[PDB]
């Protein structure tokens, strides 16, 4: 449907947040977190990628 | 920091799509992929509020 096309992009616009954070860069401990984010995102656009 | 606060707003309002979605009903099939993207979100929601 067009509803995933609209959550795929919301969750793109949230890796945006992320990518960005990582250009600020931290210690490996919050790039870490923030790579682990990023996953948990990216896992949200493979199902809603795996649903359509 | 108000980052955080602004990806997890993100996140939210990705959720409002799915709940959104589980309105419309289907079938066990795409309730469960619909709860799995759900799933993702809200692990999303848990990183970043354990980082904050």
């Amino acid at each position: 449907p067009v509803f995933a096309r609209e959550l795929h992009a919301q969750l793109v616009q949230a890796l945006g947040d992320v990518k960005r954070r990582l250009l600020r860069g931290g210690t490996q401990q919050q790039y870490q977190q923030w790579q682990q984010e990023a996953d948990a995102i990216e896992a949200g656009m493979n199902i809603i990628e795996k649903i359509k």
